[PDB]
């Protein structure tokens, strides 16, 4: 009953032409649940016998935003082989970051002022966005920074634009969504020697058996030929529309299925990817009071941004190893518990693994922009719906 009027919600969503395509993935500990469901195509753009090709479990999407999980899992299992220490300054590893000055503003004459950081980084800052380190759109002094042209000296130092811009605050000072993944990334190529696309093969691809899942998609032309397009949703009539668009935060293209063996692993804490213990820790809330309270007052003050996704708009949550944590159950017995910890993807990629629960669940779509009303209803409605089977199963 909850699961096909579920069901019934998607068929007509591909139907009215409201959304491309949805793959629905849900699975369990103990193996009763291996809910696996493909819905519609994985293009808009009508392919050249006039069809269009569906979106299956083994279709290769664009994270985005998802691809933080999986360097997570690599940093911590270089920490794992005694690479790193969590609470060890990144100084010998990211001499780049450590060199870097926080930005304190502008003066008179327009001049960018800058300053010494205060405080050490840890792997734990970067993994948790505590790092001072901002995305340079998310921060205004950062944007006011960037149009100003001060990222212009770069070239000289041969510093990548990525990893370019200053921080924002000391270490530890607040939760700013930033670019801590993406030198973590970073960390873990400079401490194995290894670029992350051998690295994230050998060490997650290769133990649950994973084809499907690159940062180098164009050289798998394999895999190519079998990815799903990006879907734009039109601000203006709600219709959709194809567009034509080494990294730790974005840069991995990953099926469906095989992101969900990557969750089941750790829900399952198999010990294939990380040690129990170590997944344990991930699901630790993270953040010091002050921080919980600041990143929480930002969270709930920023919905055009909204972090959470299907997630209530207002909510007492912490941040973690990968993601953000529930600390509280998000409808009680009915939806999501307490210690449950999520994380998405731009268009509309939604991950979480309930250990209370003892569930792992995920909404693929190759639609932006993110938070959109059809996909963030849509994956309300499956998330409940698969709670609603388990608990009465």
């Amino acid at each position: 009953d909850p699961v096909v009027l579920m069901e019934t919600a998607f068929r007509k969503a591909v139907e009215s032409s409201q959304i491309p395509g949805a793959v629905l993935m849900a699975r369990d500990a103990s193996g009763r649940l291996n809910y696996t469901r493909c819905f519609g195509a994985r293009t808009v753009r009508r392919d050249e016998n006039n069809q269009l090709p569906p979106l299956q479990v083994d279709t290769p999407c664009r994270l985005a935003s998802a691809t933080k999980l999986l360097t997570t899992i690599m940093a911590l299992q270089c920490m794992e082989r005694g690479l790193v220490r969590l609470d060890e300054t990144v100084d010998r590893l990211l001499p780049d970051l450590c060199a870097m000055p926080v930005l304190e503003g502008f003066d008179d004459a327009g001049n960018p002022r800058l300053r010494e950081r205060r405080g050490k980084i840890t792997l734990r800052h970067l993994l948790t966005h505590t790092s001072g380190l901002s995305y340079v759109f998310l921060h205004p002094l950062l944007r006011e920074y960037v149009a100003q042209g001060h990222l212009q000296g770069a070239e000289k130092f041969g510093i990548q634009n990525r990893f370019a811009p200053p921080l924002v605050n000391d270490p530890g000072a607040e939760w700013i969504y930033g670019a801590g993944i993406d030198w973590a990334g970073k960390l873990v190529e400079r401490a194995t020697g290894l670029d992350l696309e051998q690295y994230l093969q050998e060490n997650i691809c290769a133990p649950l058996g994973i084809t499907d899942m690159t940062f180098k998609l164009q050289q798998r032309p394999d895999m190519l030929a079998r990815r799903a397009d990006m879907t734009h949703r039109n601000s203006s009539d709600g219709k959709l529309r194809y567009d034509d668009t080494c990294f730790g935060g974005q840069g991995v293209f990953s099926s469906p299925g095989s992101y969900m063996k990557v969750l089941h692993s750790l829900l399952k804490r198999d010990g294939l990817l990380l040690q129990p213990g170590t997944v344990d820790l991930m699901f630790q809330p993270a953040l010091e009071p002050r921080l919980e309270e600041q990143m929480n007052q930002h969270m709930d003050a920023s919905p055009h941004i909204n972090y959470g996704g299907p997630m209530p708009m207002v909510m007492r949550r912490s941040f973690g190893l990968g993601g953000i944590i529930a600390l509280e159950d998000l409808d009680g017995e009915n939806w999501r518990r307490k210690g449950s910890m999520t994380f998405g993807g731009g268009p509309n990629i939604i991950w979480q693994i309930d250990p209370k629960a003892g569930l792992c669940t995920l909404v693929f779509f190759q639609l932006e922009p993110w938070s959109d009303p059809v996909c963030r209803d849509l994956t309300r409605t499956f998330e409940k719906a698969i709670y609603a089977q388990y608990q009465q199963g």
